């Protein structure tokens, strides 16, 4: 069975229920013991944490859930009443993420949406009563970063000050998304280097703050 399910089992077998930190450490510990790169890791975690704290978003959209590590990371730093929406293309991953959130005790703060972001995103306003997003974390298929950013604008889901945080923009790389947010006055960009201690390589995140229709 899948890596994500083995991650879930290890957490459920060892972590402390209702303790987000216990859950994150268990996930990290296991993924290192397995030498699986597919994890966000804790140094990227810090940069996510810093962004979540800085802009204290009331509504966050996450693209890609996987085993739910990033959902747990962000949801634990959401202020009372703030909410997270998470899109995930693989039903099992979505199921695992639900369970991961459950174990962390954070399920009340998150809504998991099943499907392709391209199909789900245009439904956010009508079907999920979204006005606009405060933050968007991009961590799904690298070839969807740019199309979904464009799609979010078209759907009027971004406002002035909406924070896009994009992970893995160097490794494996999203050069198209970078060229667009850095090249357009619609965004203000900050780059964050982040060493991957297992790939032995320098990855990065990009923070792009929407400026409005520009
Ligand atoms: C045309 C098209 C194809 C695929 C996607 C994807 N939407 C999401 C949430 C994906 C993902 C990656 C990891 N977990 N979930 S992939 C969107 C549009």
């Amino acid at each position: 069975d899948t890596k994500e399910q083995r991650i879930l089992r290890y957490v459920q077998q060892n972590a402390k229920p209702g303790d987000p930190q216990s859950v994150l450490e268990a996930i990290d510990t296991y993924c290192t013991q397995k030498e699986w790169a597919m994890n966000v890791g804790d140094a990227k975690g810090q940069i996510m944490d810093a962004v979540i704290r800085e802009y204290s978003p009331s509504l966050v959209l996450e693209l890609g859930a996987y085993c739910g590590y990033s959902a747990v990371r962000m949801a634990r730093l959401l202020q009372p009443g703030a909410r997270l929406l998470t899109m995930e293309i693989n039903p099992d991953c979505a199921a695992i993420t639900q369970q991961m959130l459950n174990f962390a005790g954070l399920q009340d703060k998150v809504t998991i949406l099943n499907g392709a972001s391209q199909d789900l995103i245009p439904q956010l306003k009508k079907k999920y009563d979204v006005d606009t997003l405060d933050m968007v974390f991009l961590d799904h298929w690298k070839d969807r970063y740019l199309p979904d950013t464009l799609l979010l604008e078209e759907c009027g889901l971004l406002r002035k000050g909406t924070v896009l945080l994009a992970d893995n923009v160097i490794v494996p790389g999203t050069p198209d998304f970078l060229a667009y947010v850095r090249g357009s006055s619609s965004f203000e960009c900050t780059h964050y280097s982040s060493y991957l201690e297992y790939m032995k390589v320098v990855d990065g995140l990009e923070k792009a703050i929407y400026q409005g229709p520009s």
